[PDB]
């Protein structure tokens, strides 16, 4: 029983929208492949994750006009939303060309909460760091997201670095 | 003195122990070494000489197809297996990587459906990097298991638990046919 992930991306332009303007950042929101079908029991559970991570982009990616153009990037930012069908999982992404996420700013908020010590975070892999934002509480929040995403059976991924963005990816069970 | 030393201190023994482990596993290979002159903490230079051991047999042994293998696959007779050194940033940067058979990830992927530690609809959507870090978990794979009857760590563990006691990380890398990187940082310190 599925339906086309429509369903969950088409309240997302208006909310964008709205989102840009109240703060201030100019964002040109593409959404791909809306006609990829997923179980329609995934439909109200996804939502809520994928809103939070439009918000951080629009947020915390996305730089203010004058930054993007103080780092010869282009004046408007890009946010794109895509989901197709990889072999048997739905795959849904979340990209921005915004700042990309501050790892040292992660290593610090992980020491401070006592996950880690200054000598063992000074050898982490980007990767690593990059993956303190899927423990629960470190932060709503990337743990909450990550956890919904394994409720519905399926896996999230992380790529960022800095000034290129953020590319955050979900795959779903094609069940 | 500074208790610093280039890291060919143990790097320097390698090229004839690669050249009589390839023979005694008949296999004709390509070694490369470079950043031999990086510098590094002599107590980390002391230490890594056993995980390194462990990752050029593995690499040697496990990676690197015997050369029939390789022609049937349309690859270079002869492998290459690069053990690398260099700085970046505060920390020393350690590679051994092999154009190999890489690392089983279906074979991951089946076993750790076996042992229950996820299901056929969870196993479709893991990344890359979640099914080869199973490779670090411990009471995973059932060679280690094998290893252990005789008292004694095995290679991923042994690799693992001696970096991490330097406070330095480690990741693994590979894609199917294509072979295996794995990367050690360390502290400069
Ligand atoms: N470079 C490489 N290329 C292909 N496979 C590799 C590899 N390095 C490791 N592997 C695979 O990962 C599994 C485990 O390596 P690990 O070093 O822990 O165990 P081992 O089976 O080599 C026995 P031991 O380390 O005790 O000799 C290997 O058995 C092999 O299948
Ligand atoms: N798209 C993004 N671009 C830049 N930084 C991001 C992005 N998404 C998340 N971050 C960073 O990662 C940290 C955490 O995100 P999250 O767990 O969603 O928390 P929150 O919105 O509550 O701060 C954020 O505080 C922010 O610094
Ligand atoms: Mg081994």
């Amino acid at each position: 029983h599925m339906v086309p992930i429509s369903f969950v991306f088409n309240r997302f332009p208006r909310m964008v929208r709205d989102l840009a303007k109240k703060m201030n950042k100019e964002v040109n929101f593409i959404m791909r492949g809306e006609d990829t079908e997923l179980d329609r029991t995934f439909v109200e559970e996804i939502g809520e994750p994928l809103l939070h991570l439009l918000r951080n982009a629009i947020d915390h990616g996305i730089e203010p006009k004058e930054e993007r153009i103080a780092k010869g990037k282009p004046p408007i930012g890009t946010l794109i939303l895509s989901a197709r069908h990889e072999g048997n999982n739905v795959v849904i992404e979340v990209e921005d060309d915004g700042r990309g996420i501050d790892k040292e700013k992660i290593i610090r908020k992980a020491i401070e909460k006592g996950l880690i010590d200054e000598s063992k975070a000074a050898t982490l892999s980007d990767q690593e760091i990059l993956n303190f934002l899927f423990v629960p509480g470190f932060s709503v929040g990337m743990d909450v997201v990550k956890n919904v995403v394994e409720s519905l059976n399926g896996s999230i991924s992380i790529e960022s670095e800095k000034d290129k963005g953020t590319k955050v990816t979900i795959r779903l069970p094609l069940t």
